[PDB]
């Protein structure tokens, strides 16, 4: 009933036809994956804020345990879970539809907590500090996270973060609230720049292509479109200043 409600609809639209819907790549979500040193065909592994699951199908297909994937958006899902169909994986590989901020998981279920380009949503410290409970002792997080590479910056890269998201932070911030969340910094590393470009901005513009021809006139949707065109400006004029960071980190008692 709002512009919002309408809103989400054209979001899951755009993105219905991408790959991914964050920054991200084959190569730097198994980058990850090598410093988790837990895991089991016994495994259980949730991936929050999956969107259709790209990610997830590479995390799905080099680990032996089951996956579950988990958004808000039930359209992603339905996508999530008709790939898992077209790969035979559904013994294994698993979509549901949740929030990330009343996650349906016992306490110490899990092994593995993934979650690309997402946790922004509810804010990197709340989900670190709500999402805790979920992992067994010993347990991995391996989340991606919206980074300053900088203490200083332009002014209106500064304004459109502060407004978009006021949660990001620099790196050796963002290490000390893992620590201080009681986790282990096992790894931590920046993505590179074709996360963004190649695998991301590059293929939205033939996604943007197919949503404008057809919302063709619809204003919303074409507000929502030069969005997505300033986002990409923004990067190729600021991306010295800014990035995603993969942060992996094991819950450990001797933390908290
Ligand atoms: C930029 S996307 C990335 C999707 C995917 N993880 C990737 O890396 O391609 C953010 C995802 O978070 C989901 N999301 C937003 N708020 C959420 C919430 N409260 N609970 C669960 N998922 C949420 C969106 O629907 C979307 O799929």
């Amino acid at each position: 009933k709002t512009i919002h409600d309408f809103e989400l609809n054209l979001i899951c639209d755009f993105f219905s036809n991408m790959e991914r819907q964050g920054p991200g790549s084959p190569e730097v979500t198994l980058k990850a994956l090598s410093f988790i040193d837990n895991l089991t065909e016994k495994s259980l592994i949730a991936d929050i804020g999956c969107g259709t699951g790209g990610q997830t199908m590479v995390l799905a297909g080099h680990v032996t345990g089951q996956v579950t994937g988990l958004d808000f958006l039930s359209g992603f899902i339905d996508i999530f879970n008709r790939n898992a169909r077209q790969s035979g994986l559904q013994n294994r590989v698993t979509g549901i539809v949740g929030s990330m901020d009343d996650l349906p998981f016992r306490n110490e279920e899990l092994d593995l907590i993934w979650s690309e380009g997402a946790i922004y949503n509810i804010g990197f410290e709340r989900g670190l500090n709500e999402w805790r409970k979920y992992l067994k002792k010993g347990g991995y997080l391996a989340v991606s996270e919206c980074s300053w590479f900088t203490d200083e910056r332009p002014a209106e890269i500064n304004d459109f973060w502060m407004d978009a998201y006021p949660e990001i932070d620099t790196i050796p911030n963002q290490v000390a609230k893992i620590h201080k969340a009681g986790y282990l910094p096992v790894a931590t590393f920046i993505l590179p720049e074709n996360c963004w470009t190649d695998h991301y901005f590059t293929p939205k513009v033939a996604a943007q292509k197919i949503f404008l021809t057809k919302y063709a006139g619809n204003k919303i949707a074409e507000e929502f479109s030069m969005l997505q065109s300033i986002e990409e400006e923004l990067y190729h004029k600021y991306k010295e200043y800014y990035g995603y960071t993969f942060f992996i980190a094991k819950k450990i008692r001797l933390l908290e």
